[PDB]
């Protein structure tokens, strides 16, 4: 088998667990090796050990530079007493990102047969976002905002409003150099590692100094630390005001970084293609990478796979999480023999896809639900034996 | 003819401006006759009565319930030497919804020929934006703070924005007044009472508690005191709706909803924006302006003044006055008039349903650069058809 070094491993909750287990049995352990951290973060766990094991994933994330993780539940309170929570635990997702620091980057799974919301998107669009006090007013009154230097030879007061016929709400929030400069750097990173050029989005024309000092951070990193590197692959980097990014954007074919200063997954959600959208934490070191499918626990399958009933779950989300990360490592250790299985998953599933064998997801997509007859589909063992089946022809056939 | 009443006209520039009259001209006037207070806001009369004229219409709107705008020129740099006038004069619209007040509904214009971004949308869905913060740099290590003092001499309350420790940043406050968002109510909760289509608010007050959590409280508290039983009575409700909930919702729905938010370049994108309608609704819910949501279309003016044949839709523009004449329809009880500006829409929609069509809606079917001459009509060309299709509709009408 291949020899696939340290990989740092999550597993989670409900439908994707199932799945994720599947993708281990089938997919990766027939064909590498790993030198496994894994991590159980499925909810009871968490709560046997109080979350600590969530913050010893993201420690060995920190130390091995790879990670994939399985979607988990975020407890609320009708967690709280689904599972008898010793309390309501924050988000493990949260609390990685807190401890790694990064950009999340999400990214759609394009297939030919398969339509885009816009069509004319052939390429995928990689999007990152950058990841407050409010209170209410009771009545007239100046809200202001203060900046007093730590030195205390100057003291500055900007009027925010003068409520003069009655109370509401104001707010005040910011944001750090390093904040922005590692926002910065993960998106130029983002955009090295898959050959495509970068654009940064805002709205300086309106928050001219708040989202100006992105765009000046942006630019003056790149000048010094990443220009060359842009033109040796021969990408760019430019600013964009959001307006005439939307514009343009949806003008385009795709096959661009889109880092937006002001939600993606929400739009595939209503799309109905949540199970092809990947989603990559990239932190500003350039060394270490969380890959995860965008999407879920999809509680909502999951009780029906309780239930008796048949699932058609899309797995290639949870799929090429597992690619994703396989191919980072693959980089970090120039592991050729990596780097082509991870590439090839990819393939395969895309080839799969596109001779027609597809979850329920994906045919409701071609044809609209009302039309989906159950023929037009795998359910979600069905489909994992099929993408089993085509990898072992390919990777036998090289 | 028809009576029309009392309606305020704001004429404006460019290539909408000759839209404009050819409406007034074809479509309006043969049929309409209107107690019609003109006021000219194109920019040379707006210059010559240092934007007078802008403040004089606003007023009229606010007298006689009803405006109808074409589309202005704002000043840039630019602007002023072009017609070298004296002043980097605001923006129209700004003048007129200060003086208004009220939130403005975007919706555009559905054909069944013409492709959806989303397929499933064959109702239109139409979007209420809420419509300021203070921003700054921060040079280096310190504190930001954001004070709240109030007006009677009490206590000044203080929250700690940040102590930056090291380096610096950038900060920025934000408000919002409870009169802005109880008219924001109203004006949603009207506007789904006069279209007979249920409400959604959505907010981020999961991580904006106090803030956003104001806009949640302020409409239900106005839902339920004043209008929860006229909503039961067409069969329609309010609901509040997280962010993210709404957009998976809404691209799930079929459309036929107002969502009041806490777009205009996703038409432009899309290339819709000739198909994409706008109304300043007023919290009284007596009050609109109406016009179409896109500009002056300078670079079709362009191609005009040089002898250039244009195709520019004139849509939004017609469905302005449509959208004006139906509501003072609706004030007067003139059912001759509610009917005469729903079969201006209707004629408007069969026209195109039946491949009658300017270059951008013959771009949505064949693709941005696929589209021949033969596609489509030029602008005057598609005037002329909307003018014999409305005339056959209105004579077939009185049966
Ligand atoms: N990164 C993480 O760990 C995340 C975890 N969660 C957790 O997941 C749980 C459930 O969340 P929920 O709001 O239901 O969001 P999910 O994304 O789990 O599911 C939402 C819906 O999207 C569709 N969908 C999502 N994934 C797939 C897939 N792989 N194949 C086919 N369809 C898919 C399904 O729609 P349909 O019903 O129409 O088939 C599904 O019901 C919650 O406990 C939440 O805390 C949520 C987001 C991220
Ligand atoms: N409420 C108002 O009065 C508004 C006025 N304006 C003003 O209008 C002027 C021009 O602004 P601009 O940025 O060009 O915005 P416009 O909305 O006038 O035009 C933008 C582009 O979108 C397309 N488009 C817009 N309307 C139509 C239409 N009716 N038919 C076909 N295509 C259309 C055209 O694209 P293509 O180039 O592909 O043909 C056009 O070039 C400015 O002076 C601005 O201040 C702007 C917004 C609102
Ligand atoms: C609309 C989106 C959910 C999917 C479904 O159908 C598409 O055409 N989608 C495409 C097509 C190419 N590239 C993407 N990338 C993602 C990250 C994205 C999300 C949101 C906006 C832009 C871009 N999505
Ligand atoms: C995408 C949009 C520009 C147009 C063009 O294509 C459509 O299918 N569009 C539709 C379809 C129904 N309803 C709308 N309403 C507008 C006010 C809107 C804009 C933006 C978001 C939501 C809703 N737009």
């Amino acid at each position: 088998k291949i020899s696939g070094g340290s990989v740092v491993e999550m597993q989670g909750d409900e439908m994707t667990r199932i799945i994720w287990e599947l993708i281990k049995e089938k997919l990766i352990f027939p064909y590498v090796e790993l030198d496994l951290h894994s991590y159980d973060l499925g909810i009871e766990n968490r709560d046997a050990t109080n979350d600590q094991v969530t913050k010893d994933a993201a420690e060995a994330i920190k130390k091995h530079n790879v990670g994939v993780k399985c979607a988990t539940i975020t407890p609320d309170e009708k967690r709280v007493e689904e599972f008898k929570l010793k309390q309501m635990w924050k988000s493990p997702n949260g609390t990685i990102r807190n401890i790694l620091g990064g950009t999340v980057f999400r990214e759609a799974i394009i297939c030919k047969n398969i339509p885009r919301l816009v069509s004319g998107w052939v390429k995928p669009i990689i999007i990152g976002h950058h990841a407050a006090t409010d209170f209410v007013v009771p009545g007239p009154g100046k809200v202001e905002i203060t900046y007093t230097p730590s030195d205390g030879t100057q003291k500055v007061t900007y009027l925010v409003h003068n409520f003069e016929e009655g109370g509401g709400v104001a707010m005040g929030m910011y944001n750090q150099d390093k904040s922005i400069e590692d926002f910065a750097h993960s998106s130029f990173q983002m955009a090295l590692s898959k050959g495509w050029p970068l654009y940064l989005s805002t709205k300086n024309t309106i928050l001219k100094k708040y989202d100006g000092r992105f765009k000046d951070i942006f630019q003056e990193i790149y000048d010094k630390q990443y220009k060359s590197q842009f033109e040796a692959q021969k990408i760019w980097y430019e600013h964009r005001l959001i307006d005439d990014m939307v514009a343009q954007a949806m003008k385009s074919e795709g096959g661009f970084i889109w880092a937006c200063k002001n939600q993606s997954d929400s739009v595939a959600q209503g799309y109905g293609s949540l199970g092809m959208m990947t989603s990559v934490l990239v932190c500003p070191d350039g060394k270490t990478v969380e890959a995860e499918a965008a999407h879920g626990t999809v509680t909502r399958h999951y009780r029906m796979y309780q239930k008796g009933q048949e699932t058609s779950t899309n797995p290639i989300a949870s799929i090429f999480a597992w690619t994703r990360g396989l191919a980072h490592r693959a980089k970090l250790d120039n592991n050729k023999e990596l780097a082509f299985f991870a590439n090839a998953l990819e393939e395969v599933s895309i080839e799969t896809i596109e001779a027609g064998f597809m979850t329920k997801d994906l045919a409701a997509c071609i044809k609209g639900l009302p039309n989906v007859q159950r023929s037009d589909y795998l359910n979600t063992f069905e489909f994992m034996d099929k993408l089993g089946e085509n990898l072992k022809i390919k990777l036998a056939q090289a």
